[PDB]
């Protein structure tokens, strides 16, 4: 149908039917007559794999005969998504599977919709690792992603009475396609014990052993016949464990319980031992494996030059004493030649700079758990602290401030301490937020060594967020340019050339219309809601959080809502609101938020005085899958968090690319991207960072707002009174106490930039030529957040490898 | 090489070849240099299970069409053993697959040794199930088996200092290529709850849900092209299950557990509530899919016609209260018309007569775990023994003794008794045991209804046990007398002429003597123990147990260690005596035997005087595999349980069709094995029934045979004082002090005669040529003891059926 979806050959669409059919018959054991849509499925996903095993076997030969330094991407979080249409995508197989399964009498996309997400992240930062994955292989990079294969991803979100339900993300199921496991390859990973110091130094003795079985999973690059591996470990308990008989057995699930379940927290630190569990054991597994595969290339000078791992937040941080444990007892280096190893192999990225979800991790568990790995982490300490004494003498309060051991009630390990410690390269994820490390949280460490410090703004693949998403904006920008811009996003400024063709202007509008059309009819088919589809879709997707500010986003719905019931004869631009995200399962207010907001939707959208002007709805179960299908389908992308508290955000990137305009403050990679855009096509507004802490020194006083705006007090009154909860009066007292005693996000404080940006949205929005040609402007300089100029940057400024747009043979 | 394993022709081949490439590319994900054996094992695998698929689909399609009645074989145990052999065997595939890989510089013999027994059983009564589906394939009857999936089968036995230990046979590690995951036939199973009394019947409500997951194995018949199905159950939690978060998915083990383990005691009843669940999740899963199957051929008249249940002992018994409450309880059939189609339809087979085997489940549990079923149990009792008091008016002892609800100090339930009540066939499993169940423990019940009480004895499948697992012993039979008898045992009757042939004679000798050096190399290569080939091979292989008098085989070889040491320069004729078996976990006086046997091989084999004239070896991890091994290797058959305890042994049978003569007492089928082969060609001692129950009246003294023979007084004076136990003197008091004051099977009452009729053994194995004649003379006569013989008298005489030999379409 469409050119950037490839060529549908006649030998190739025949091929593609055969082995369909071959594959419902011996893999799946099924004739037409009993198959079901997943029987049909299945058949599609394994003849699309069938042409990823050639190139995945010779890409990874290609790396053992050329062996280039391989780079290790160690995360405890890959948000994978389907991978039938990526994979389809990046071997220019969708047209040809299109034409294949069509003349076979079956819809491709009906099939696409079986596939469940591979769920096995939070958000951002899980979503980050898998855009980071298809780059590197896109990028020709002998990459390797290690992880672990959880066995219930992030949980299904259900919606019951307005309040979040949680249900377990049995993802496996149904099987899944496209892992191969590795049984052959399982490495033993070790647990408690004690240490044991010897004429020839400490020995880890008495520990209990889990087993790591690796599942490798094919990372296709873009038409490039690269194929990396994605490794996730899964646990496994030894066969003589706990060897009365039948509860033995039946303990063995307390060493299988490691790879379980996805800790569901965005943003929070849990101290948990079950996640300090997870944590070594992705770090010990993966490190034996990195040795291995270097070893089977004495010398270890060389390591850095073969080996880069890269830590994922401090989720990893383990292996920055696992490394030291493994060079020093085992492979008998001294301290300083393995430490020296170590700080070259190792560097590490930060997320975020919210107290509460930074990992300081009790002593008293790290004692017990991992016994030599704490010795270890204190004689770091002893060095470390050395060197701060010698640069800054008689600075007593530095040396507390930069220690790796925090005192008081309870000592704790600060794990970014350790990774900034023994890391060559630390950076930050948005230039804002980098300048924010350097200035605050780790002032201290910048002084001590400034050229550890480094930015690296995060991006997102056009790949996925383009091509697969939005096939039809991709076909009517390659009319015009090409192709090229799919790997080198760059090319998309070009486009600048096209801001006044009436043709172009047209079509732009035209492929947001029909993405609408198809989210309205999504919407009705699945969960019987009904939108108008003239409306401006409005829309904030992503975790539910305080410093996200949904709860900005409520007091504007609100806002819209009494000022048409108070002039209903008024002319206002039609919208519809659309807010999606999980709460974390413990986190109360954040369940309060999303119970306010399907609340206010049950007022809103049952007054017949509003009619089809105002519509909220909440978006359920918001995902991978239903940000492909919700992000090309918006107008206006929300992305209003309190300045300095999102690093970066990567769904304003998804909106950009995807020809939504955005309204937002001045944090995280919003301050790249109107940068990029240019001020006049971006709707900014808000405190910036200066005055968030300006307001801090004064003293952040709500009251004073409530009682300067009147609009603002009428909301208050309306949640305090029982508008929105007639037979619950009391039901969002804790949200109006939050908002008026101690709100660390000062939601009032931006309320009025807020609401009035919004009426210039409005305002412009009433001329679609004028929206239109900002699309337009927005769409052409979305270039620099492709995730391959991250990747690039990564590859050259810190791995020290340089990235190849080269075919392999196919 | 040899003509039974098929043809070999050139396109076969050719495609054998190019398949196992493509497996080893697309299904592996491997290439030739870095293959390992086991990788091209699972090639293989995958090349002759594709041979499979076309079978069973057309197969199942066959029996939706035809509607045939359908047999339903329910289990707690399916010990199938090893696969891939057997797939080939029934296919004709062999030689063609030998050539194949030969072609490809591979050894299949030693690929076949990779694959893991499939372990789902204890001994007889699994394997039983295994060789009745084998049988019941062949004979082309509409057959299917169901039973638990066990994640965990029979523990692997380890000898440790002669000690058993046991280890978790992980057999799926490296995954099952011969079963397919059915997810789409996923059904619920209740446990827990209460019973609602409404106006329209009971209802039972609040209970706690189970899904059950399918998992299908094709079952191939003998060159038929018939492909039946195995159903294997495994236990999954629902998805709301349990729904702080991380707990509640952690505790889905808790249902998942079901199906975890295998319980490992032969021939002994455990009161565990884990067992009794996993005993009504098998029941409540196959007769929703039996029921299922049944509507999609309203009309429950027609249901006997068109479905028989088999239960494999009482382990399924629930069948039978669960049938009445799904045809009363949801589709409203009044009681009796109930009744009449639960009669009708039900069939129970009984596997033992010990009193410590018979599943007696306390009221108490059934109360709590399956209220409705205890109702329904409770029912069927009082309508049953209204008949009872009818039938013998006043016999209100009979009242209590034929009772399903027996009284004490806790109620319990006996299940034989609720089998018998709600089956129209009732059968034994050898003529002497089928009619100690009239004479004895269901005299009573066949007093009542003696038309219910049935004979089957038990068989086994000449597939597996000659062809598979002696080839040679099969083609010097074949090349006199055709291949007929591979599917019909009874024309090796047509060996009688030729037991005077010399060419024969010569051939069956070659046979036995390649078999022994073959197992005397296997020995030396995985357990580094040599064996003298020449020796006659004494062995005794079955699960460790009281009855079975592994303990008077120990008397017997200490008797021979004893008259060496007595006479050393005197002649006798050369024995290697092998016992294998495990032992239950819980059973200490079966650990305790284990450790005598390799308490006495510590002292024998080490003696210089007894030099190569007696060897005791102990056979670690007895199992399916190391039967088909050890069995082609035998002379002498050890089947000496005291009369009246073994209900049939099938070892027994295996060891008869591959030329081992037996020494054993008048039990189970051995008599009439030899009634087959004539008294005067077996080595039959010890005390007959009659004899037993004599020695019982009178009271079994011990004491008096230690009086009255002194190389018995000797032996015991032996273990006593700790000449097999030097470190520790009184470690076999406990088994001294079983056998001088409280031995149920009465060792020292068999002792005289068994050590006589080992001294005519003896006697005839120094002359070669009348040793093969009377094997001769037992391999020829072995016909009656098919499972095909057996499986066709199920048919015809409980189940409706005809058995067929005719060939589907291939
Ligand atoms: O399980 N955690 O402890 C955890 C999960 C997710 C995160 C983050 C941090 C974050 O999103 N999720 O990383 C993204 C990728 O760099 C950024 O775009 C977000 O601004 C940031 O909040 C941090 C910590
Ligand atoms: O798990 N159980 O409760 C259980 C297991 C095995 C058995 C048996 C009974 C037995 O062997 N195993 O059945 C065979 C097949 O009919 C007979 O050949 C044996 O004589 C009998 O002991 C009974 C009960």
């Amino acid at each position: 149908q469409i050119s950037v979806r490839g060529l549908a050959g006649v030998e190739n669409v025949t091929e593609l039917k055969k082995n369909f059919n071959r594959h419902l018959h011996f893999t799946l054991v099924k004739d037409r007559n009993v198959a079901t849509p997943r029987d049909y499925y299945f058949a599609l996903a394994h003849t699309v794999r069938d042409h990823l095993v050639g190139r995945w076997i010779r890409t990874q030969q290609h790396y053992y005969e050329k062996d280039p330094k391989r780079i290790y991407y160690l995360s405890l979080e890959f948000y994978m998504g389907r991978t039938l249409q990526n994979t389809m995508v990046n071997l220019a197989l969708e047209n040809a599977c299109d034409e294949a399964t069509y003349q076979l009498g079956l819809d491709m996309e009906e099939l696409e919709e079986i596939e469940e997400d591979a769920g096995l992240g939070n958000g951002g930062l899980g979503r980050l690792a898998a855009c980071f994955l298809d780059s590197m292989a896109t990028l020709g990079l002998a990459a390797y992603g290690y992880g672990i294969r959880y066995e219930f991803g992030i949980f299904n979100q259900k919606i019951c009475g307005g309040w979040q339900m949680e249900e377990a993300d049995d993802w496996l199921r149904y099987g899944n396609p496209w892992e191969k496991a590795r049984p052959e390859f399982t490495l033993p990973v070790h647990f408690y014990g004690r240490v044991e110091h010897t004429s020839q130094g400490a020995k880890w003795v008495d520990t209990q052993v889990v087993l790591a079985m690796p599942y490798d999973t094919p990372v296709p690059g873009y038409r490039n016949n690269v194929v990396n591996t994605m490794r996730l470990w899964s646990a496994k308990a030894p066969n003589d464990f706990n060897l009365g008989y039948i509860q033995a057995v039946l303990d063995r699930n307390l060493a299988e319980n490691i790879s379980r379940v996805l800790y569901p927290n965005d943003n929070f630190f849990e101290g948990k031992e079950l996640r300090l569990k997870q944590e070594y054991f992705v770090v010990a597994a993966t490190l034996q494996d990195i040795i291995r595969r270097f070893k089977s290339s004495t010398n270890f000078d060389a390591f850095p030059d073969k080996v880069a791992i890269q830590l994922n937040d401090t989720h990893p941080s383990l292996a920055i004493p696992e490394l030291m444990r493994v060079l020093v007892d085992l492979e008998r280096l001294d301290w300083d030649k393995a430490w020296e190893v170590t700080v070259k192999t190792c560097a590490y990225t930060n997320h975020t700079v919210l107290p509460e979800a930074l990992e300081r991790w009790p002593v008293h568990l790290l004692e017990t758990l991992l016994p030599r790995h704490l010795q270890i982490i204190y004689e770091i300490n002893q060095r470390f602290l050395n060197r701060v004494a010698a640069a800054f003498p008689g600075d007593v309060d530095r040396l507390r401030r930069m220690s790796l051991v925090e005192e008081g009630a309870v000592k704790r390990i600060n794990m970014a301490h350790l990774c900034i410690a023994g890391s060559h390269a630390v950076n930050g994820v948005a230039r804002i937020h980098s300048e924010i490390l350097k200035k605050t949280i780790f002032k201290d460490f910048y002084e001590l060594e400034p050229h550890k410090f480094q930015n690296k703004t995060n991006g997102i693949t056009p790949r996925r967020w383009l091509v697969l998403c939005n096939p039809g904006l991709a076909e009517i920008i390659a009319e015009r340019i090409g192709e090229e811009y799919i790997s080198d996003l760059d090319q998309l400024r070009k486009l600048l050339s096209y801001v006044d063709d009436e043709a172009f202007i047209r079509d732009v509008a035209k492929v947001k219309q029909e993405n609408k059309l198809k989210f309205a009819a999504y919407l009705e088919r699945e969960y019987k809601v009904h939108i108008n589809p003239n409306s401006l879709f409005d829309v904030q997707v992503k975790r539910i959080h305080e410093y996200k500010r949904q709860l900005l986003n409520c007091l504007h719905v609100i806002t819209l809502y009494n000022r048409i019931k108070k002039e209903p004869n008024k002319f206002v631009v039609p919208r519809t609101v659309m807010i999606g995200g999980k709460a974390a399962p413990g986190y109360h207010m954040a369940k309060m938020i999303i119970k306010l907001i399907t609340a206010i939707g049950d007022v809103v959208n049952h007054d017949p005085v509003v009619g089809d002007r105002l519509r909220v709805i909440f978006l359920e179960n918001y995902r991978v899958s239903l940000a492909e299908k919700v992000i090309p389908a918006a107008d206006l992308s929300e992305q209003i968090s309190t300045a300095g508290t999102e690093a970066s955000g990567t769904g304003n990137m998804k909106f950009m690319l995807n020809g939504a305009l955005t309204i937002g403050t001045m944090d995280g990679a919003n301050v790249e991207m109107a940068e990029e855009a240019g001020e006049e096509n971006f709707f900014i507004f808000g405190m910036r960072v200066e005055d968030v802490d300006r307001l801090d020194q004064r003293g952040y006083n709500a009251q004073e707002y409530y009682d300067r705006i009147p609009e603002l007090r009428q909301i208050i009154e309306q949640l305090s009174s029982g508008f929105f909860s007639p037979k619950q009066p009391d039901l969002f007292k804790d949200i109006v106490n939050m908002l008026m005693h101690h709100d660390r996000f000062k939601v009032f404080a931006d309320y009025e930039e807020y609401v009035k940006c919004q009426e210039r949205v409005s305002a412009l929005y009433k001329n679609p030529r004028e929206w239109t040609r900002m699309v337009i402007r927005n769409i052409a300089t979305s270039g620099k957040f492709s995730s391959d100029r991250t990747i690039a940057q990564y590859a050259r400024e810190i791995w020290g490898v340089e990235p190849s747009r080269q075919r392999l043979p196919a």
